[PDB]
DNA sequence: CCAGTCCGACCCGCATCCCGGA
DNA sequence: TCCGGGATGCGTGTCGGACTGG
């Protein structure tokens, strides 16, 4: 019926069990994902007839309760849900079963990533971009340049019944990479069975989008291999970068006929300029860019997607300038009223950018108060100047695309 | 009083599943 | 059977804001 779902059902609101994780600095933080039932401005029951039949003007309502260990609680801006989805088929679902599966979904993602998971670690990313903290030099030892390739993260470790897990950097499970894993196997024949591998799935001379697709799919090619760049157990999380660095130089020297799994290659540099001498490199060789690293730097995993501040990578950040063309709005809670762009490419395929230094205030505004009669006379035909990353192989549309401004400025 | 976290949305690209119509 | 739409959830990431730790 309705209890097919956890929680508890009071107050015209069904809120799903709270998921606690521990922030950074040690405490306790809770969240609590809810569905509410409006029509005219009102709240209703719950029956088990919104999960068969729609009540007319009636909308649910979703908003998000994240507090600390009782400091402030939010409330998130609610997010409608308007209808139902595939609405023909047998698998239409109601307005409400869907906004009950909708937040059901969120309620299983957001478990992930925490302080839990089959006891996997989620991967430590780099917080510095183009930039290189000077502390890093003023050590005892030198920091670490190694090259960054274009592909998807990925961290290897053997469970206690001997098989290989390869997950995410979101704690997701790769499946199918079984070359790779057929050699993960084999190396931990050698090596401290509880260590963990942290490196990039990638293939050189490949574009992201095809390593991506080759690693989220069930079957695969088995052409991909695994660049490893840094090691580390799941108790000595304070051993220092240069210490991971040298046990795993030696765990690849226990075995160094490898076709698919290779260790990334280390260069201790003194100043900035050899790191960036050595990014030039990088990138003429074919690769991403390059990453730096503290020498006496712990591993920090990437929990609620923390960024530690002992890696920097220096890549180059490109930009270009897109006719806008015309202007819409976002969809789902804080962004539902929110100004994006719409560009276009001299094939004429259009895409969408988010502005950049824009206030949601101001976005609310530029959304409600522009028209198309408007819009026409003043932003029509402009160029709109977008950062980026890289440009689609398929179709050149700008990846990872901000609108930093126009060239001839405007309000 | 901040710099530091953490959240909640989002681009495009890709993989897969379930759907019915050909 | 194949060929879609529609929906979902991955990946590389993005940024604003609302908090909070020191
Ligand atoms: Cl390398």
């Amino acid at each position: 019926m309705l209890n097919q779902f956890p929680g508890q059902y009071s107050n015209n609101i069904f809120c799903f069990p709270p998921i606690e994780s521990e922030t950074k600095s040690g405490k306790k933080a809770s969240w609590i994902i809810c569905v509410q039932v409006v029509q005219h401005n009102t709240i209703i029951p719950i029956t088990d007839e919104m999960f068969s039949t729609d009540v007319k003007d009636a909308v649910a309502e979703i908003f998000t309760k994240f507090f600390v260990e009782e400091g402030a609680v939010r409330i998130s801006k609610m997010t409608r849900v308007t209808e139902g989805k595939n609405l023909g088929k047998k698998n239409a679902t109601t307005v409400v079963h869907q906004a009950f599966k909708d937040a059901l979904s969120k309620y299983n993602r957001h478990a992930r990533q925490k302080r839990g998971n089959r006891g996997m670690i989620p991967p430590m990313l780099v917080k510095y971009f183009n930039i290189i903290p000077k502390t890093f030099f003023e050590e005892e030892t030198d920091p670490i340049v190694q090259r960054k390739r274009n592909g998807v993260r990925a961290v290897a470790c053997q469970q206690g019944d001997g098989c290989i897990l390869l997950y995410s950097r979101t704690e997701k499970e790769f499946l199918g990479l079984d070359n790779i894993k057929k050699e993960l196997k084999q190396l931990y024949l050698f090596i401290d069975v509880r260590v963990y591998l942290d490196g990039e799935l990638y293939l050189h001379r490949k574009p992201l989008q095809w390593i991506a697709g080759q690693a989220n799919a069930k079957t695969d090619s088995s052409e991909l291999h695994f660049y490893v760049f840094d090691c580390f157990w799941s108790d000595q999380l304070q051993m220092p970068s240069n210490k991971r660095q040298q046990l795993l130089t030696n765990i690849f020297k226990q075995k160094e006929d490898l076709t698919f799994i290779h260790q990334v290659e280390n260069f201790s540099v003194k100043n900035v300029d050899e790191a960036l001498r050595l990014k030039a490199q990088f990138i003429k060789e074919g690769y991403e860019g390059a990453i730096v690293r503290n020498a006496n730097g712990p591993y920090e995993p990437g929990y609620n997607n923390y960024h530690s501040a002992h890696l920097a990578k220096l890549k180059p950040l490109l930009d270009a300038e897109f006719i806008l063309v015309d202007y819409t709005q976002g969809k789902k809670g804080k962004d539902l009223g929110a100004i994006l762009w719409v560009c276009e490419l001299p094939n004429k395929k259009r895409f969408v950018v988010t502005p950049k230094h824009l206030t949601y205030a101001d976005r609310y505004a530029l959304f409600q108060k522009l028209t198309p009669a408007l819009f026409k006379k003043h932003l029509y035909g402009k160029e709109l100047t977008v950062e980026y990353a890289e440009l689609s192989p398929k179709t050149g549309i700008p990846l990872q695309a901000r609108a930093v401004g126009f060239r001839e400025p405007i309000n």
